[PDB]
């Protein structure tokens, strides 16, 4: 079994278009932790939302059917998987692969390529926490600040940001309208093993307006999720040991473990980054159980 | 021992952009020479010109917002993972900088003072006289003033805009005006009879005007983290492919894959290469540049 050799700053988020910025960990107070994007198995086996491509979450495809009656420079997207198949309802899927699995407001631009090579892209927003979004079945409306776009002309949606007027990113969206309950949901996860908290590869999203530090935690970076996916190794145990080393030094920092659902743990307590030495990256180091005992930091 | 990620060519992400790969794609490339700068590994895992392993950061750019020289300001770059711009490197440019002549659409944004944060539409002039990323000097214009001086700004890549045009093997000076270029990975082409390359393609959004943007790489983003990961030794000059159809069973057509980081297959004239979806890519043997491919 193995790990990709890589330092922080050269991980993906696995929730946002976006690299790492630090790794992170917190107690997650009052809040369940059920990410569907980034969601893997150290077996290679994709959960919830969760896609390969690591340019393509939060992003968004499908045709301009309209615009909405009364709300002007509002429009109504007829949504495609972001691979061009159709979307398909019933699949196990809580929604499209890629979806975002955060509510707030999602600022970004929306471009079209039609008629024929002509093309046009304007500033747009999707408030993920809006009733009538529902990805699950293609449903998707986009407000922009211009009404240049062509009706029935293929559209993309590009993610950049979030916009504050809020953003909740454990907060998970309703894939299917304010009329349906989610489904086949990646599991929550939490530290099950007295004295640990989940390790997060934190990134900050940009901010388009507002206040706001666009904190975005991931499980897992989005190389370690296309890693297992390639490899599809089998988990020998229910926990794979990681040991954070700085190869500069031959120093180890300290040990993680790698849980085999897909997310990672160490011995700390407080809501705090882990700053490390900018060199320092994970490496596989045995196989162990879930009572195995860290040393804290 | 040398392998390549099994994927779909819909799994690939572009090296020169940011996107997923539409398609692959082979020319003549008359009278044009190839010489990208992103995506550029040698099966060696060695990078070259000003490329990085992140599949999310070409063709971004971050930096403290300097000044105004209406609604162009002044860029002071930093490295995208934070390290301050060092000229004295072997690169052309700062890793993950543009490649290519145009007026690259973005967003420019900012978190400061505090958590305050405001972003707006940018155009940066990859081909203008005052282009110089390898200096760290770089220009955004915004139909927007609202922009703070002295706060950490950061250029999100869009696509292009077409009013001066898109030249994707156009290479910008990445020293401005008064310099030339250096460091520059080598240029590439068949040289084999009968051989082109074989390029990965995405049609990368068009901000405005007429333009199918399309933007060619020589290999996905992921072989060349699979490379750098790996660096297993080349035993020759080229690695023998299959592109092969799991559904079915056999090979669609081989190509080589160049100890320096391209591929080359047996065909004629400028078009896409279509192939059944499920198709991928595999290790086949080590030979040298002159095995023969059969066309198609």
């Amino acid at each position: 079994f193995t790990i990709p050799v890589l330092k922080i700053s050269e991980m993906t988020n696995s929730r946002f278009p976006v690299p790492v910025d630090q790794m992170y960990t917190s107690r997650s107070e009052g809040i369940v932790v059920q990410p569907q994007n980034g969601r893997a198995t150290i077996d290679g086996e994709l959960l919830g939302t969760t896609l390969v491509s690591p340019v393509s979450v939060c992003n968004f495809k499908g045709n301009l059917q309209a615009e909405v009656p009364g709300q002007h420079q509002l429009y109504q997207l007829q949504l495609t998987n972001l691979d061009g198949s159709p979307i398909d309802p019933t699949d196990d899927t809580p929604g499209p692969l890629g979806c975002p699995d955060f509510t707030g407001l999602l600022y970004g631009v929306a471009s079209q390529r039609g008629p024929g090579d002509a093309t046009r892209a304007h500033e747009a927003r999707i408030d993920t926490g809006s009733d009538t979004f529902a990805p699950k079945i293609g449903q998707v409306r986009f407000y922009s600040t211009s009404s240049d776009f062509e009706t029935n002309q293929p559209t993309h949606f590009t993610p950049i940001g979030i916009y504050i007027e809020d953003f909740n990113q454990w907060q998970l969206p309703r894939y299917g309208g304010h009329l349906a309950n989610n489904n086949h949901l990646a599991p929550a996860v939490s530290p099950l093993f007295p004295g640990e908290q989940i390790l997060f590869f934190r990134s900050f999203i940009p901010g388009a307006s507002g206040h706001t530090n666009g904190e975005m935690d991931c499980l897992l970076p989005q190389e370690f999720v296309q890693h297992f996916y390639q490899e599809a190794a089998t988990a020998r145990s229910e926990v794979a040991l990681l040991r954070f080393v700085n190869p500069d030094t031959g120093r180890a920092l300290f040990e993680s473990k790698l849980h085999k659902q897909g997310f990672m743990t160490i011995a700390s307590s407080g809501d705090h980054p882990i700053i490390m030495p900018t060199n320092g990256y994970f490496r596989f180091e045995a196989w162990v159980n879930q009572f195995y005992s860290l040393a804290p930091v």
